[PDB]
């Protein structure tokens, strides 16, 4: 009775429960950009690690429509993530403060049937907000075009434990 | 407890890990100071810091400076500027003052004299802590003639001392 | 009592194992790229650092030879961890699941002797099978080329304690 999360008993004494240590899951779900008057959503299958004190959202490569020169990119939690992960799971610690977490670069390739130039944009952690995190993806120019091929990101960070 | 030692404490009576351990965060208000070839210049940002088990994140916002080299130093001073309770020597790396090649990224910088910009490919990592000053190696990409650069928002993340 | 690492005794109290926190390391050892019947490798000397349930390969910048529009850089852990690092010390806590972790862009030079056009490429952590981690490198198109420059990269992804 004398321990707590993730403090667990492990072999008859006293370790780290191995749940905090890594568990994986899996979010089956809708990626909706919104920039400027351009919305478009697609599907993706998605790995969902979650290490220590930290979630881990590994998106796949997918394709979408025109982007702006700065917009949005939200993940919806509130359905698709496999059980037992429930959308609370997904919430940030530091809840839904605005942020400017986990800045990168992102390579975008921007077309409209041909071939792709690819814009170096930046992408960050921006709000999570009623299971919806919102990821701002501003910078790096843009052309004009119809079609968006996205790369492969994984987003991170530090996850609610109350 | 005194038979407890720091991450693990008193939780709810029980034996567990300290929540300041779990989440902890801070703000950064400082000089970021760019130096290569010749070049120096300084600017003021406001930053976000998230120390989360044995990491410290700090969030740089997006910021605009003036002539880079091809290689050249962006240095944090921790010296002044972080947010009470949290101390310079807080922010040294469990590294120490080695010198380092830690979390090398892409960071895409804008360079222009004033018109649109083009955006340069270029390898950031941690190189060194030293006296309360974090020094950040950027380098690679080639280079253009300008006057302005603009810089993305990056997140700087390394283990932290204990 | 009976404790369980990365639970410790530290100072007479329950605590942290120091070892869990933080170790240093490094890999002096073979990167090998393999793409469209393109092969070569490279010798680097990396810093290694565990943190937490997490391990950082920290690349140098390297050259190599001609790549494929997408290709594997194979790290061969086999040999080359310093004591007492072992090859199982490398090993996900995915084990040798394939999957997309860690996605990231990375900018690499391709040339013919002259001045090197730099590609956005996206780059994670695919498999690792036997003490070989295998990243796959892909996207960002291509040119006709016989020279790459690669940047420094971390690689980092949680570590199994099995
Ligand atoms: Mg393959």
């Amino acid at each position: 009775p004398n321990l707590r999360y993730p403090i667990a008993d492990v072999s008859g004494g006293i370790g780290m429960s191995p749940n905090y240590r890594f568990r994986q899951s899996m979010w089956i779900g809708i990626v909706s950009y919104s920039g400027s008057g351009l919305n478009w959503r697609v599907q993706v299958n998605s790995d969902i690690f979650i290490v220590n004190d930290y979630i881990h959202i590994c998106l796949p490569a997918f394709d979408g429509f025109s982007i702006a020169d700065g917009g949005d990119l939200s993940l919806n939690f509130v359905t698709g993530l496999l059980p037992p992960l429930l959308t609370g799971d997904t919430e940030p610690a530091f809840h839904n403060d605005v942020v400017t977490y986990g800045a990168q670069t992102v390579a975008i390739g921007l077309s409209s049937g041909g071939t792709p130039q690819y814009m170096s944009k930046n992408l960050w952690v921006e709000q999570w907000q009623d299971g919806v995190l919102r990821l701002r993806v501003e910078g790096g120019g843009s052309i004009t075009h119809s079609n968006s091929k996205w790369p492969a990101m994984t987003v991170s960070y530090p996850r609610s434990f109350t």
